[PDB]
């Protein structure tokens, strides 16, 4: 009944218009659970992603050998296999792979089967997909990581400013807040002469629009918003700010600096990709009144994770499940890291319709959600909307008790 | 069965992260149907949204509507929607909401096409619903914010498929990026008229394609909002004269609006180029049966543009579809600027429209594009990609 009957996948479009696998797994009950798996890719130590190569289709982009490695040899190992049965179907498949990275049959293969199996087996249950996942406890509403302005690589003159809604009762009122004060950021930059917006700006400059969005809008900065960054610190390190003409030790004492002045409750890439020395140094200095979060510092690697744990290195990772490959390894570094770390559900810049993460968030009560602007790509913070809707009276809003302050 | 028992809706956001209707329709047999409508009923709250709320559309879902139709079977599509025009009774649907009426016509249609284990161009369209549509792919902008012109478009004509069509589109968009590097929707850079043409024609051939033979132009220059000021200097008989020119030297098999909202003299006077080229009404006609009847008779174009949100309901709107096909017109279902509801893809294959306008391969439509791949591999051998046969000529 559960039992896998048929797997079917196919190549479509991303958000980006790229080529991306959509799977659909067909079970003897007659329900079918479908995933878009969001591409993105020929380097770096994680899982790997199949890209065709052929540079006749779409430049090389193709998926079209995600989708045999689903067609045939992964429907050929999985019909008559358990789908209800998570951990194993997973195990199943990174042993039909053989490679440490998914580099035989695709990530974005095994991902997207998965993902899948996952769907098909909660429509067979008749439970929602965060129901489905994780249990009777699934029921935290995430403060959503709203980017309202963005910078360093799509700026002309630090990478993500964001809000959080962290004083709302509700993930609705949340969402509306947020949407209001985006609405007013516009306006305060049309009347200035300049996912988010992105114009030509010193480093202090998107904070203090920020703080006029969130006070014309009518919220208190502190109280009801406050401020998370991403300013990707990876793309300016070889020793650091272009913008303030000036080049570890020193890089934390700017971010003491800003904390003091802005209500920031979270960094994300404070410090660079494997400046291990420096994140360590970053954490006794903020850890305790500041999240630190690990994006291009973790890579959604368990290993790395232990190592950062051990190390106190960051008290915060980000959690992309195309990184990672499989349902149960991303649920696994979830867990690990909460066991007293935050985890950060993230999207993808090759995202899609397919709104898995807002299930993924409230399955494992994860309490905060990265999304962009709310500006389809929205799919998401709906998903959160009919969640929270459906939970009724046991629905709740982390609000403050999502951060580990 | 297929009886309604409950109709829900809520306040969703739309592709614009505005407020929208969000409606779901549950049958006896279990069945859901659910379907987001974008408004163009608005609450008018400042303190919410800054008034753009749809809490009241919402209440006239969750009281008056579902108190009506429970217990009405969901599978009497036009019953169901003479019910809901019958409960508002305003010729505008103005008591209840266009986006509340929408919302239960299109959900109730889902709810009974899953009751049947039916995809939705099946259900809608029968046994015949099969024809794939070529796409005006939005790939170049102007006229306003989100030249004189506001959109142009390409359309893959020549290809064997939805599939192959959709990936010529991508390239050529893709390829664009590239030229507009070395000198809402498509990239809109300032600049000569003939220029975005020229671009859009090296974009074709440097992409590897053929224009005319698999690659042909769509226009959307939106000249009612310029009402002619081309404020290149010059300022209907003339205009006129001017489109005649550019399909002399450019590929444009359609042109969109190409005169005035109310500019009937000219519209049918371009007998100009009505035989060679598509003139299709969008503000011409704003996809009202009573005002296309009119230009039906008067000969003033061979095109409507069909918006399902100015409609209301899903019969009206296929009812508009067939009067514009059956006096030998071409129907262009078209979207919306606010969300990740693909009805609009289901609608084009279950009437064989031929045509599809749905924007820029890059969510809110590249679900529709997505949709539209779905329904070809599911027709699998049945399936027929319209290609030339789009054309009225
Ligand atoms: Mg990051
Ligand atoms: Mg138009």
């Amino acid at each position: 009944s559960t039992l896998i009957e048929a797997i079917v996948a196919r190549e479509v479009l991303d958000s980006r218009g790229n080529p991306t696998i959509e799977v659909d797994v067909r079970l003897e009950s007659g329900d079918v659970g479908r995933a878009i798996v969001p591409s993105g890719s020929t380097g770096a130590h994680e899982a790997l992603e199949l890209r065709d190569g052929d540079k006749s289709r779409y430049n090389g982009k193709g998926v079209l050998k995600a989708v045999q490695a689903v067609n045939e040899d992964i429907a050929e190992a999985l019909i008559g296999f358990d789908a209800a049965d998570q951990i194993a179907l997973d195990q199943e498949l990174i042993a039909l792979d053989g490679t440490p990275n998914k580099s035989k049959l695709g990530a974005n293969a095994i991902l997207g089967v998965s993902l899948a199996a996952a769907k098909a087996a909660a429509a067979a249950f008749g439970l929602p997909l965060y129901r489905y996942l994780g249990g009777v406890y699934a029921h935290v509403l995430p403060v959503p990581m709203m980017n309202i302005m963005n910078g360093g690589q799509h700026a002309t003159n630090f990478q993500e400013f964001m809000i959080m809604p962290v004083g709302a009762e509700s993930f609705r009122e949340g969402l509306r807040w947020g949407a209001e004060i985006y609405h007013m950021l516009k306006k305060v930059i049309h009347d200035r002469g300049f996912g988010g917006f992105a114009p030509s700006l010193t480093n202090d400059a998107p904070l203090q629009l920020i703080m006029e969005a969130i006070e014309k809008a009518g919220y208190r900065p502190g109280e009801q918003i406050v401020i998370a960054l991403d300013p990707a610190t990876t793309e300016i390190f070889d020793g650091y700010l272009k913008r303030e003409g000036r080049s570890s030790a020193e890089m934390v004492d700017y971010w003491v600096d800003l904390v003091n002045r802005y209500p920031i409750i979270s960094l994300e890439d404070g410090l660079a990709e494997d400046d291990w020395e420096g994140w360590a140094l970053l954490r006794a200095k903020l850890g305790d009144r500041v999240q630190l979060v690990g994006d291009d510092f973790l890579v959604t690697n368990v290993q790395r994770l232990q190592r950062a744990i051990e190390a106190k290195a960051a008290n915060s990772i980000l959690i992309k499940l195309n990184q990672i490959g499989s349902l149960t390894e991303t649920l696994s570094a979830i867990q690990l890291a909460q066991r007293g770390w935050t985890a950060v559900v993230s999207h993808r810049s090759g995202e899609s319709e397919d709104v898995t993460i807002a299930d993924l968030v409230v399955a494992t009560n994860a309490g905060q959600i990265k999304t962009g602007a709310p500006a389809t790509d929205i799919a998401k913070y709906n998903q959160l909307l009919r969640i929270e809707e459906e939970l009724g009276s046991a629905a709740r809003y982390a609000g403050r008790s999502a951060f580990k302050v």
